[PDB]
């Protein structure tokens, strides 16, 4: 990764074993649950495209998910070349050449070239760009590997309200969509799909009632 | 997080993997017990709004509580905006515009802005403001998810006074309350809820006795 | 905590997760045995009053012990104000204001104010003062939570001497008293409460006999 | 390893114990699965030939594979020697003689030579050259020790398409192949090996479909 | 501990949590086996008397041994005082008064005094002197708590010579002895205590044979 | 150990607890298998003779092996004195006195004297010399504690070839000898001691066939 030495110059450090293991275990333990996106984003903090590939390649199993990931990377990398045409001149001693979509993915870029792009007077972040594509690809995985649909989430007759909401938003979260789509679902289904006993209590508070006001009401 | 390098200048570092694991395991292991708020406040020492969202996003499950936490944060951001006006003047010298309540949340704010706000020569603590909002929501969650009521706590004749006293003060910690209220419950309820054999000993000690004195007297 | 950077200026660092976890586990694993006082004193090395509160607040359970702790802190904090009257003047650019008992406990002091008191040309240690009170409060807990009394410790007929002494001093240690009280007990009870077989052997060595001389004699 | 101190000069450090344990446990736990090559490449970041031999020697068992790894390394060293001639000229100024293929292996090379080669102002990467040779042998070992054949992989009617797709791409990863070959197998074999009910859905999607599209369509 | 910062000046640091856990677990796991003395000597590297007392106080249980350790330390302190006279002269310039035996123990000495003694331009090693006293007591404890006697160790005909040889040398390590005494026991007892079938082989090898030679000869 | 501070001066650091524990566990877990030599060499990286003794003394059990080790050290230390006669003059302010065999073993050398020899303008490495003897002594242990002889290694009738080779070289490795002795064994016994079915296949490839070519042929 590109960390900052005490000299204020962003230097390339080796990806710590602690970081690798943590990434391998979250994938083995938590699989592709929503909390795998934050862990990756945090464990990839300041990573070079090669550091990212390293992490992804350490993922044992889920090779299907990994292929979709490569497909999404290929997709987004094609959006980088269709929006950033290659800019061919000579080579200067001030500036780096124009990065390409494949260069960002680390396929056609070396570590030095990657490192330089991130450590540049006008910095072009190939790491954060690459990481941006990956997290999008993992959102398609979490969406896919989510068996539930928010519509299929209904409160059971003997189910505590806190549990139904935990399930409502667990499904809502995995089903990645606009915050507007996810906000409309709550105001539509959270009370509509509640069991009749608590549902009349919820209707008995008014739509402008917080989730806290809903959940404290249907306690027992 | 915004840590202080040996140069005395507050520099930004990556959230350590250890810190992530600690925050995740204290939520998995302890759930929303009162001792998770201190753990959060400690594990988020000098964290940026992006670091705080990272920790909150790593919390697998409890999505009901997490949405409640978001609602508390939204309320606090609205209050911040009403407390702090938007400013008309255009782009001033070595200065940071005032963060909006959403900027403190990091929903509308870049990490560089966050780092700049925290590292500004007259610092503005966008991360700590957000952390206060988060902690308020955590306190709401703990109180909601605490079944015990201080009035409900009572000492069985078979039960030790010290075991009952643990539960009584655990219930008082679990249920957010003003320190005076907690003292008032401690003054009146603890003896009255205690079993009569222990209670008569407590009455023998009189009002001016340490909890140690009360405990040693009922111990036998 | 207030650690020393390589610049020789005592700087405030964040309490490491390793330190927190270690404190949580010793309390969960070892509870309030005597070895919890050293672990706290060591894990609190260089801690600010807020760092201490953090640790104490992370303690899950034993809330009874925690209330006695607050009581003892309240007691000692009252001894700080009865011996250090508040000293009100203007504010200078050399020196810090006079600390108060509540300020030491972190109740009525911010981290900056705490930090400054510890990092002062004439240093006033609010951390080591606060820690001094806490360890005293934990000595009352270990004393209380010790079910045994040194008088109730007697060597069994089929009990090896090394085991009886381990129990004699295990109880002796938890029963915090003057080293003079604890020295008198040994010279009184260690041999008096030994079983008759070994007891005559001990009497057969003379009072000026080391514990080693006692324990090697009653081997088998 | 050759790490970069805060002086900007690449200095030599000892291979951390954590790094050793990680490399040993990933071989004990994962054996020679494809995910051990990335783990090796990462755990050997900036390693000297002596550090690489250290890791390889710590591998308990798999001695057949290890001897195969040695043979691959020997071949690469012979190829290096034929690529790079031995040089007649005697002992030049601030310069490093060309390493022989055995010197890159570290069999005939001192650690000081290795450190000097890597730290030379025009660096020669003796450790990275050796690491490439090692990784080639590791790839040979993984392919040999992978029982699965991409043609052998087939979807049972009972088996989920996504589970079969995992196996198919795991087998393609386990068996070293050119990326075009792997794409060719993916294009033709994946649908044909899939079970007919899923296969007819895949045929309905047509050639231009994401693996996600294929998977969601056969999912049900 | 007194560690050396990058400024070449020995600075004081806090005893790391890892170091504490290691010292506690090696006592819990290994108790007072001979291998705990090296572990202590290593875990107390460059420790102050306060750090040494911290480690000793963290030892849960074994209070008989701990009191024995205190007695050994008291004896050594008395011997130090008789070796080193108290000095009449009043308060000299950049100099440290001579520590009393109790000061080395840290019973009568402040940590600042300890740090000053160790960091004095002509250093006085109050911590290392105390550590020697502690280690002497530890050796007394190990020898007392070792049941085995080198004369008692003997090889069963069923028992392997190498297993017996392990026990023989373990017993010699467990029982503190002069190196010449241990050599004398090794020279005479090891063959004589060995079983006759192995013993006649040992006699065939003759006096001038390595323990390896003896072992390989009795091995079969 | 003697590590390099950022000032470029090799300074003596304390042996980390992580290093100790790692050495204790590899001996307890892996005993004297061949992979214990690399772990020691790596865990001893940059160690002083006292640091080495510390590690060896932490080894719980295998005291027989430990005595042979002392014997081998005594042997090699005698080769240091028979090749390096003591060189007695005065004491200078440039240079260190001539080291002795016992000084290298740490028996008759202090840490300062050891440290100085390693941190000398003309460096004389007492640590790497001592470590060189130890690893030789452990090669005699691994040889001894290896019950198998390469001659007694034969492929079973229902044994996969990969397993027989793993055993052939596992034994070959533990049986430390010249690489020439170990190379001759392979070309002699690896195919000679194969079961008849695979053996004719191996003979059917020619002696100039790699181990890979052998092992891919006898797959099934
Ligand atoms: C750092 C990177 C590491 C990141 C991130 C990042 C950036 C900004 C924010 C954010 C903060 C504060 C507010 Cl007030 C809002 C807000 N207000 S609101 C009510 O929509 O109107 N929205 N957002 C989101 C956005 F900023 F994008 F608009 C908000 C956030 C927070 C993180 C957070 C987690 C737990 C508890 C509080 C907050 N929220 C989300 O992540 C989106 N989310 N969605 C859903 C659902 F249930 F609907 F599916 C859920 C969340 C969820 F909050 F996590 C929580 C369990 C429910 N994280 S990473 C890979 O970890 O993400
Ligand atoms: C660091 C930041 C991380 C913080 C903090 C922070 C700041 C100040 C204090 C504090 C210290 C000393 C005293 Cl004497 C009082 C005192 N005396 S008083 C006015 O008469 O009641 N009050 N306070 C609290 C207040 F600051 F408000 F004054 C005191 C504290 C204390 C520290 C402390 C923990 C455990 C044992 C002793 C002390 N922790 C709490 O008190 C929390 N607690 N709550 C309850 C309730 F009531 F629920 F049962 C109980 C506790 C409890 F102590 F564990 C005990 C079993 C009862 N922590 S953070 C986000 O983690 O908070
Ligand atoms: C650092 C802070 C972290 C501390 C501390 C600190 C400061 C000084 C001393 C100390 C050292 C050497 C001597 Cl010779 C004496 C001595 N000589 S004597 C025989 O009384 O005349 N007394 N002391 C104590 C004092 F200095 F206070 F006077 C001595 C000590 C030592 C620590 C030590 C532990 C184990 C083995 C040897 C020593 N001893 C105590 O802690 C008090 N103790 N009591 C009792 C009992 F059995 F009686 F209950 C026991 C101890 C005990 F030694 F632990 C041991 C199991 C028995 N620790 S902390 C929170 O960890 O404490
Ligand atoms: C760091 C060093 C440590 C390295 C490396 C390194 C360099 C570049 C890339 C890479 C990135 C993005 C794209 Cl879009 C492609 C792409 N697209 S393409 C041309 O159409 O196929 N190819 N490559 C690979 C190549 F560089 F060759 F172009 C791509 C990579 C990728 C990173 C990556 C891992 C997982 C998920 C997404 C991405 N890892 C692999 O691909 C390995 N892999 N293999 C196979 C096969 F085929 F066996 F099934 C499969 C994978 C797999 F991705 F896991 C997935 C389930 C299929 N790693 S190291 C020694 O560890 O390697
Ligand atoms: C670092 C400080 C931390 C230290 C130390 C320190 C200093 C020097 C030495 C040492 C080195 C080499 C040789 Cl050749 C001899 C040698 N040869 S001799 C004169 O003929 O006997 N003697 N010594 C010891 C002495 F220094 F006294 F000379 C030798 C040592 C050695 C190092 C060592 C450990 C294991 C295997 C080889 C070597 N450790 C011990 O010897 C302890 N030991 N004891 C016994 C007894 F007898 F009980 F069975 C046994 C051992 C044993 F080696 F494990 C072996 C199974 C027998 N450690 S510390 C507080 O941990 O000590
Ligand atoms: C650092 C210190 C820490 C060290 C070391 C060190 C120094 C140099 C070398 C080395 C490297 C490359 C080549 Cl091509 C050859 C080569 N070519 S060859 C085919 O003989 O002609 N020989 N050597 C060895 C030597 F340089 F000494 F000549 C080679 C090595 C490598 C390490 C290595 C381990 C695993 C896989 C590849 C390599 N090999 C050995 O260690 C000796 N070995 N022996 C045997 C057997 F099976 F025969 F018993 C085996 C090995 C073994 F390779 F480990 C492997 C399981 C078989 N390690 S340490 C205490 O860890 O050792």
């Amino acid at each position: 990764p590109i960390v900052q030495n005490l000299q204020g110059q962003m230097v390339h450090q080796c990806i710590s074993p602690r970081t690798l293991n943590a990434w391998v275990k979250v994938v083995e333990e938590k699989a592709f649950s929503p909390e795998v996106i934050p862990m990756f984003s945090a464990l990839s903090c300041g990573a070079t495209p090669q550091d990212l590939n390293t992490m992804l390649n350490t993922v044992g199993g889920h090779q299907a998910a990994m292929q979709m990931l490569k497909e999404t990377i290929n997709e987004e990398a094609a959006e980088w070349d269709r929006l950033h045409p290659v800019h061919a001149g000579p080579i200067a001693p001030g500036q780096m050449r124009e990065p390409r979509g494949s260069d960002i993915a680390g396929t056609t870029s070396t570590l030095q070239e990657q490192i330089g792009w991130m450590t540049h007077n006008p910095p072009i972040p190939v790491g954060e760009i690459y990481k941006r594509w990956i997290i999008l690809g993992l959102n398609k995985i979490v969406r896919m590997y989510s068996p539930t649909s928010i519509l299929d989430i209904r409160q059971g007759p003997k189910e505590p309200f806190r549990d139904y909401v935990d399930r409502f938003y667990k499904t809502l979260r995995a089903e990645q969509a606009s915050q507007e789509v996810k906000n409309a679902a709550t105001e539509t289904l959270l009370v509509q799909n509640a069991n009749p006993d608590c549902k009349t209590i919820l209707k008995a508070l008014g739509p402008g009632a917080t989730l806290e006001e809903m959940m404290t009401a249907c306690q027992g």
